């Protein structure tokens, strides 16, 4: 696996933590998909084809914004 951790905004509530590892989760190649609300960042496991901008994508598409650490 790779990992990767991107940086969270919109992410007000736990529900909004929840939408956000949905909408990584369904990225073709993500295995993992930890997100700490706290710290507003998210610890994303992957292989196959994903890339860091793919996943700050699904982040967009989803209704927030990620940002690649
Ligand atoms: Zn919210």
């Amino acid at each position: 696996a790779q990992t990767i951790n991107l940086q969270l905004e919109g992410m007000d509530c736990t529900s909004c933590a929840s939408s956000i590892e949905r909408a990584i989760a369904k990225v073709p190649g993500v295995q993992s998909c930890q997100v700490n609300f706290a710290l507003e960042q998210a610890v994303v496991s992957y292989h196959g084809e994903t890339t860091p901008q793919i996943l700050t994508d699904a982040v967009e598409r989803a209704g927030y914004h990620a940002r690649v650490l």
